[PDB]
């Protein structure tokens, strides 16, 4: 048990919503007089007047920094290549953990199954929520979300931030009385390893999982900077709905190395409806769902061309007179 | 320790070479009559007239039946779907399987740590590799493999078969006093599952991890049906060139399951000025080489903005002050 | 009006249909025994049986050459590295060309306009058109069409041979008391040129235009090697489905030049329900359908994101106040 | 003759540079105290205090609009959802149309050919040519494209801007004494429609032709947001480094209209080396460069498999007794 999947399990445990955090960063946005539309300029604002931080915008960094905050002089220098989206995170992460650290640490306080590492990737994880929560104030980017119909790239651009931060900030409204649909966030490599794990509720990749090729975000990688969805049914008949989409870090150079993600968003099938990303597509057809699994060692379909590897709990059928299209019959 | 990773530990023990079958899917090929070129209708004919085994193109096949034999009757039903290479190579199978079965028995019996399910993958296995060794007689073959510098379409197109067979064949060149380039050969899907590992000698993935997005095989999907190449560096030092490309399964209808790999071909950069692919390359270049690993949690790279995960043997540094593009610094 | 484009009027203007043509295939094929699979050595047979010419299979032609035909001994040498449908579609074009002569001259002398190169040019054509009547018999053939809900992968698995040879002779199902779905066969490159145009009655893209981006047939360079489908809305108002794929010819190895072309399959909306490539799609919501134009310079859209070139018969506002993201408003 | 290719020719004659404008441009850019790194927020400032104007972010303007100026109230309205970069580009459009009038006046004068409307349109190029003198000073410009070895990249990221603006301030750098590499720069779509043609001099697509499939340009849009690069070689012998990359525009949302577009460079290829693109690229093995063309018609190439139509100047050649991969050899 890690400490990166210990904080995993800390927020899979919380329903991936935190209320005092996500109060507090909304009650700040609104007391502060923060107007949605270049947050990067007024939390620099915020910063002076209620720490005595002050915010510059540094080319000088080294290439791979974002920010870098001196508390011997009060500091915060962030990166000139951010985008004011961007420029806004950074802020208000350091808002958090400067402005908030209390809350922070009674909040890390409830889990004390945690290792000693884990406390501080929990610190940097909370304030990441507390950034999420104050560019995304809760009732208002709720709203926005049923308005627009869950369109990622609408919401981006109505409250300047990228593809990502809209899908971490949409898989938390779990408040009390204003939920949103439920979801469950997955990032991915070209490699099928999975760097984020958050879901509102239990999914069968909250935890584990997710190596299926047949899954549709295994497939954003083939269909680069576009939308793929997918009516997919698991191996137990329950029925998903599933967006993603690559994401690239701009800058770098030709030689350079570079950032390739793919970040999908699934909920179950009763709530496609509301989404944009089911117009076009028929919901009420169990024969158009692709049958997919969780990966080969734990998928007991009998059937699939796909099987790179035997079920573990099962039968191996081995016949010197046949040959067959599926692999591991 | 699964009997598939039994088998594939088997050949990996031989060099992937098997000395006795080759030389007898050779022996039987020259002294058959065999010309390549059509090898269907004389692997037919063979069958019919040294074993009495009836060869028919069954279109009434259940569709997923690559053959099927009925030793009753000794009648091989091959699917009419089957291109002329694969029809040959389903014949073949038959041909080990029958006519070969006592040298395939002793060659089991000498890894007598086999388990009871491991002995029959591995009588699949080597009637595998005696067909690919009779469509693809040993001597012939690698003197093709030299003359067209391993271009692998141009030895399928020579041959009569896919990319699949060719790479697998190309990683079998281990016989004393005429060898090919040494080759790893990789199976691969969307979702990263390594199906199938083969290698002529000791490599990084010759029996686990290849879970690394920065490797080009994992890259063959994003351009299918196109070749793609790479010089690979891994953490160690040592240099590796990789050509990869995808297979797909034709027919099965728009609705059905698909078959989706990815294979690829690795060899030491030292070799790579003996392959086509080469061709534009420069081979003598450390800085032009792709630092790549054998998957996060195995890689001790320190600078890497693609890692997933943290390494295993490492303390999670965490920094409340500053933030960076190297997750897991 | 180039002899090509002449030929291609030639067709245009019988409904993509060659009533006298495509019966005698037919007869052809049942009076001679003919049975789906395996089409090429049938044909060789009847080549000998009924003209007395040697059908032989020649790895000794020169690398581009598909068949040889020596009329002065009557020798059709083919192609080794052509698979099986493709070695019956030239045996199939030879024996209209020897054996349909006269037919096929009686039926280019209806059309008297003809250059004297657009002669020979049809005479081809009408072969091919032969090869593939012949190939894909008129009556079971459009009964497969139904049964399978015109799956073209499907279709070509059950008569053995390509995707560009099925659209092909989807496009010709005219026969006046057996009509299938009336289509418009389109192929295409990288580049937007538009080799092919073959139509059951009159589109939009029958003789001219289709430079417009939007299109799904240029998108299926993007997602290669799968199946691309799109509700369409010309600027008229009338609806189309459009089905895409690429296709690639193998061998040619890694240095030489590659054929990579775009086959495209197009109908009215109203018979898309027939087509498994409807499946999942909602037909009857035209806010689905996708609004593309004929290329820019003759498409009258006024919001379009997308032009490139402004409309020729149209007012080029130009405002020095004003900026947006529709070029050419 | 329609006016914007009269402006393409207008630019073109004045070897896409205009002294001028540019040098103006410059000594306003030194004079105000202009420091490259947030323009946006400097430039809103200078137009305050040098015209009074006011600019205003409006996330009232239409969905479409980038901007818009008021005249009687001197008041610039800039979209919301533009970059920094994009922004600091509106205002400077609007710098040149508004303070740089005469300059621009005088400039169009010396074409006395240009048609009324091509007079308009040449004022719009002329401004947006000041805007990217402005945001990207030359001298500043130069040196860092030089230091950075051409990185399109690292430039975007240095100056705050994107890629296609970059590749635009590239294919300009010619004035006298301070020349950077000699570009083409073109702007094509899906289609292969051709929306952008700039040249530093003569080159072969710099007013017409680019229909060539094999030519890497139209390669980009199949591995989007991925720089590709080809060494091409015309029918005439003189060969060409050419980068290209694919460019979206975001937001507009799931099903809202889409800008895709692709954006090319090229020069001779005794530049190549002075490219960061050229690593790992062997540039004097002329076996290794691809044979492309300008469009079929125009192209004389003898044996390319990918010929869509005939050669223009020659006689289509039709043998009744043979079959070529070489279309209309
Ligand atoms: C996972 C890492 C370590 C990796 O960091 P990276 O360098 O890859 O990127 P990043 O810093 O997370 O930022 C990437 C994008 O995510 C956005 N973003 C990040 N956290 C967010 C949040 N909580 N809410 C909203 N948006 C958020 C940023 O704005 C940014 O957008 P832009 O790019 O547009 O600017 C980091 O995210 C992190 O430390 N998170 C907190 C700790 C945590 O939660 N760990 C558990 C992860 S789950 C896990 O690891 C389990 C997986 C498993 O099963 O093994
Ligand atoms: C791996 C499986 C079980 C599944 O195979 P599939 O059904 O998906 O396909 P396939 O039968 O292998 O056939 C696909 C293509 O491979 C070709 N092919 C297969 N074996 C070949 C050989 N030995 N030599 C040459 N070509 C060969 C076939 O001609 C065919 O070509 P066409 O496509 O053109 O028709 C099978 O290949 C098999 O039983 N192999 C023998 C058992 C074995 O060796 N297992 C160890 C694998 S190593 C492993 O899995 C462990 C790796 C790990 O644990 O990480
Ligand atoms: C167009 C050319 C010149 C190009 O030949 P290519 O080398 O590119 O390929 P090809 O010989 O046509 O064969 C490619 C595939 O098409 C299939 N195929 C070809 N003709 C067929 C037909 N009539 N019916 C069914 N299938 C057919 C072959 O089986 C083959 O499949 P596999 O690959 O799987 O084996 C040729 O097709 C031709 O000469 N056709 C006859 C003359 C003609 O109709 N000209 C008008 C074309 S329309 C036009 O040019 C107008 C465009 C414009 O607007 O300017
Ligand atoms: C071509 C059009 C009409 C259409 O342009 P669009 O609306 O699609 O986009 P855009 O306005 O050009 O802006 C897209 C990106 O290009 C950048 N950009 C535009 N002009 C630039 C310049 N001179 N220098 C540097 N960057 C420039 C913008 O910053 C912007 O960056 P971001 O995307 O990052 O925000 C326009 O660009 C224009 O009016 N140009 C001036 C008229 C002109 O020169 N016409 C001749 C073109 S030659 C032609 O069309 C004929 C070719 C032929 O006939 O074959
Ligand atoms: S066996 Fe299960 S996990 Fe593996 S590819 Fe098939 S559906 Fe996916
Ligand atoms: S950390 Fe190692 S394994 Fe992971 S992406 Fe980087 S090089 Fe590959
Ligand atoms: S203007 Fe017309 S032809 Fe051009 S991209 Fe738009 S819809 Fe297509
Ligand atoms: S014929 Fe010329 S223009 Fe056409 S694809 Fe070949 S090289 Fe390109």
């Amino acid at each position: 048990p890690m400490p990166h999947e210990e904080v995993r399990d800390f927020f899979y445990d919380r329903n991936n919503y935190i209320h005092d955090l996500d109060m507090a960063a909304e009650r700040m946005f609104t007391e502060s007089g923060m107007r949605t539309g270049g947050l990067d300029i007024q939390l620099a604002e915020l910063m002076r007047d209620r720490f005595g931080i002050s915010v510059v915008i540094d080319d000088n960094l080294p290439d791979t920094a974002k920010r870098r905050y001196h508390p011997d002089t009060k500091v915060l220098r962030v990166a000139h290549w951010l985008m004011p989206g961007q420029r806004a995170f950074q802020i208000a992460t350091q808002l958090a953990l400067v402005g908030q650290s209390d809350l922070i640490s009674s909040i890390v306080a409830t889990d004390d199954q945690l290792s000693t590492e884990a406390r501080g990737v929990a610190r940097i994880g909370l304030a990441n929520y507390f950034a999420g929560a104050f560019l995304l104030p809760y009732r208002e980017f709720h709203r926005a979300a049923e308005q627009l119909r869950y369109d990622i790239d609408l919401l981006g651009r109505r409250f300047g931030v990228g593809f990502e931060t809209v899908c971490h900030r949409l898989s938390t409204l779990q408040r009390p009385r204003q939920r949103g649909i439920p979801f469950i966030f997955v990032r991915t490599d070209k490699a099928g390893n999975i760097s984020k794990r958050q879901s509102a509720t239990a999914f069968h990749f909250s935890r584990v999982g997710g190596s299926c090729p047949l899954w549709v975000v295994h497939d954003a990688f083939a269909q680069p900077e576009r939308i793929v969805r997918q009516v997919a049914q698991m191996p137990d008949g329950r029925s998903y709905f599933w967006v993603a989409k690559t994401t690239a870090a701009d800058g770098l150079g030709y030689l350079g190395p570079h950032k390739n993600f793919a970040v999908g968003l699934g909920c179950d099938l009763a709530h496609a409806h509301k989404l944009v990303y089911s117009t076009g597509v028929v919901l009420d057809d169990p024969s158009t769902e692709v049958p997919i699994g969780a990966g080969c060692k734990i998928c007991n379909r009998t059937s699939c061309a796909q099987r790179a590897f035997p079920y573990l709990g099962g039968r191996v059928a081995v016949d010197e007179n046949a040959g067959s299209s599926l692999p591991y019959s």
